[PDB]
RNA sequence: UCUCAGC
């Protein structure tokens, strides 16, 4: 069955609306022309004239027609004239079906969309934000705005409307006071740029300077205005400034004015930056019993406005006024194998401080290794490693002094020059220590350590040795991240599929360099999945995973003198469209890359496809408030098709937790739904950078965070003698 | 890098 057993039923609840499936009467139709006109607006205005024949209730996407009721005559021929072209223009009618299963969606997102814009609800970016009660913050010159992401699909239980709400945020100042921000350009290049004295929400698209606002354009028949004057015309305004760069837009020679627009989003600055995120997280970060309200009276709006209320008695699907409800599972929670004990996991699902006290099961021992620092930073290094000697002893590593090594300044090439003089076969790991943030530094320094002398190195910020209280967990999760490093495996949970590979994909999209695509590539080499062998891939992806696949393969036989009999990929990364694509193109160079060796090779494979970024909430209860569910919930049935399940794994503090969605595109491994799911489960803990469970899986994350290495700081393959161990971290 | 129509 796709219904696993072996969990726990906890009444959960998602924001899924089922819509009444009774939607018959709505034959599609089809026009056709003898005058080809090549323009489907020309085309509906030109049928127009012909409204009266059918009613407001029809959906002429330029070829078909969609109408809640038998047309006038499906072999009726009329004559239709043009204003411009004026030829008596042919008029067709056709029956071509009742659609059964497959245009019905995507009618309904249509006139769906068309409820939302009578709500009053405006289209930013894909989804719909209100206008009418923005959530102020005059705090940051941020403004919120409230909104919502619909869609609808076949899911199992039938046609189901997705909601849940969104956040947009938008600055309440102009723009050119943020274009004073270029001396203390490839910015505004995608900014969803609106204007207020209509909030019409363009997106621009091109910047040219060398134009200024008072040029007149040739518009209406010859008629040249200044935007000045079209302006105050319009909307009866001003212009203080009159040599602001203007902003273009093309719809798929718009020149705006920056000082009637407010961009949306915040840009990059507000993104790197500690002070606006706690500021905006308090209301963005939605608590699940105040989401649960945001959407039921969502619902009592809907069912109340005239044009919303009327439309759907028109087409005939019935709202349902209340979110479904149905009968999840929750996993036990899963024990945490530690080198002597072992402690399960709290219904929190986080060992934090329990992983502090225990000794990880293997051990590298830290007889040789480095430090590097400066003299502004040379007193609180030494404490750290002083102290850092005191912490790793408990938790069951062993450190010796270092070579306590102190670069010349902070320049970049006395950095470079301190480490090529130092890089030896006996070493362990070069532990570094910068005095401030820099990507310039941390690349140069990162390539030398990760390309040219395979030293798995440790960058510490100065800021991070507070010498206050940051400073016996920043050494105790310094010191598991080091052990880690080195190939020492911390924890474990008892995984009992004996002899199968596990595989984690995933992709970093880059715009500017090349547009490459750097996809990680880790896989496990032990049966306990505590070793990771960690590839990477390079393509202008398509050739390179199968010689990952090959190169995983052999390392695996390298360690075990035997060859996976079981191999989950754990595919992550796709793009929201193309979740079929894989299942088609990728799967099968899997499956072709096994014959470089074996006596005809048979993996049982299972590529699963993992998807972080989707609108599925599942909310447990009890009671009446429908509060987070504790981590290990897993719901696969009426919300989920083609034997793919949701499963809550992350644990948040504020907010709703977010399930993902693992998707089996390919299923020959023999296991029954149960164990994968499971097995799903249990790759949640290992990721050695957060004791407790996380998003996705182990290898998924781990591939993502070495993806993001490689296109951020390295932009070249790492070391191949660096692969056995998570030198990424 | 202690870490999760509009112009
Ligand atoms: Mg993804
Ligand atoms: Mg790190």
């Amino acid at each position: 069955s796709q219904r696993g057993s072996s969990g726990q039923p906890v009444p959960v609840s998602a924001n899924y609306l089922p819509l009444k499936g009774n939607m018959d009467g709505v034959f599609k139709y089809a026009v056709g022309f003898n005058p080809p006109v090549e323009d489907i607006r020309s085309r509906s205005q030109l049928l127009n004239e012909h409204k009266e024949l059918i009613g407001l209730t029809r959906v002429f996407d330029g070829s078909t027609l969609y109408v809640p009721k038998r047309i006038c005559e499906q072999r009726l021929d009329l004559m239709s004239t043009r204003q411009t072209d004026g030829a008596s223009i042919k008029v067709t009618i056709s029956l071509v079906d009742s659609v059964k299963n497959r245009d019905v969606v995507q009618l309904m997102n249509v006139i769906f969309k068309r409820i939302l814009r009578s709500l009053k609800l405006q289209r930013i970016g894909r989804d719909y934000y209100d206008a009418n009660s923005p959530l102020e913050v005059p705090q940051h010159k941020m403004q919120l705005w409230p909104g919502y992401v619909t869609a609808i699909n076949r899911h199992e239980g039938g046609l189901m409307l997705v909601l849940d709400v969104s956040h947009r945020v938008m600055k309440t100042d102009t723009a050119l006071d943020f274009l004073y921000e270029l001396y203390h350009f490839k910015q505004l290049v995608g900014s969803v740029v609106l204007t207020r004295y209509n909030n019409r929400t363009y997106e621009i698209d091109d910047i040219a300077w060398d134009k200024n606002p008072r040029c007149a354009f040739q518009d209406h028949a010859g008629s040249q205005i200044t935007f000045v004057d079209y302006y105050k015309r319009a909307y009866d305004l001003d212009i203080t400034d009159l040599e602001q760069p203007l902003l273009i837009h093309r719809p798929k020679m718009v020149c705006l004015v920056p000082e009637l627009c407010a961009m949306t989003g915040l840009t990059d600055a507000a993104r790197s930056d500690f002070k606006v995120m706690k500021d905006l997280a308090v209301h963005t970060r939605v608590p699940p019993e105040k989401r649960a309200e945001s959407f039921r009276k969502f619902i009592q709006r809907l069912n109340t406005t005239k044009e919303a209320s009327e439309l759907l008695h028109s087409w005939g699907l019935v709202l349902d006024s209340r979110m479904l409800d149905m009968q999840g599972r929750r996993l036990p929670p899963e024990k945490i194998l530690f080198k002597h004990s072992s402690i399960v996991a709290n219904m929190e699902a986080d060992w934090s401080r329990e992983c502090l006290k225990e000794h990880v099961i293997s051990a590298v021992s830290l007889l040789d290794w480095a430090v590097l620092f400066v003299r502004k930073d040379q007193g609180k290094a030494t404490d750290f490693v002083n102290m850092l000697s005191k912490v790793c002893p408990p938790i069951g590593m062993e450190v010796h002094e270092p070579k306590m090594v102190e670069v010349v300044n902070d320049r970049t090439e006395s950095y470079l020059r301190a480490l090529r003089e130092l890089i030896a076969p006996r070493l362990q790991m070069v532990v570094i220590v910068f005095p401030t943030s820099r990507d310039d530094r941390y690349s140069a320094v990162k390539k030398l350590c990760c390309i040219e002398s395979p030293i798995p190195s440790q960058v510490l910020i100065a800021r991070t040795i507070t010498q206050q209280q940051k400073l016996r967990s920043v050494a105790q999760k310094v010191a598991l991240q080091m052990n880690a490093k080195l190939g020492g495996e911390l924890w474990a949970v008892e995984i009992p599929l004996k002899s199968c590979m596990v595989v984690g994909i995933d992709v970093y999209h880059d715009k500017s360099y090349g547009n490459k695509s750097i996809a990680g590539f880790v896989a496990s080499t032990n049966p306990s999945f505590t070793r990771w062998y960690s590839r990477t891939a390079m393509q202008e992806l398509i050739h390179e995973l199968k010689l990952c696949m090959q190169a995983a393969l052999k390392k695996y036989n390298e360690m075990n003198q035997s060859l996976p009999e079981r191999i989950i990929v754990f595919r992550d990364g796709v793009g929201e469209g193309r979740e079929e694509y894989v299942s088609e193109f990728e799967v099968p160079q899997f499956n072709s890359c096994f014959s470089i060796f074996g006596e005809n090779y048979c993996p049982k494979l299972a590529v699963v496809v993992v998807q972080k970024r989707i609108t599925t909430r599942i909310f447990g209860r009890s009671g009446h408030s429908y509060d987070n569910p504790p981590p290990g919930v897993i719901v696969d049935h009426t919300i989920t098709k083609s034997y793919d399940f949701y499963l809550v794994s992350q644990h948040v503090r504020q907010g709703t937790v977010s399930p993902t969605y693992y998707r089996v595109i390919y299923d020959k491994s023999g296991l029954k739904p149960d164990h994968l799911q499971r097995l799903t489960y249990k790759l949640t803990h290992m990721y050695y950078n957060w004791p407790g469970t996380i998003r996705t899986p182990a290898p998924c994350n781990y591939a993502h965070k070495l993806a993001f290495l490689v296109g951020k700081s390295l932009h070249r393959d790492p070391a191949h003698e660096l692969s056995d161990r998570l030198f990424f971290l």
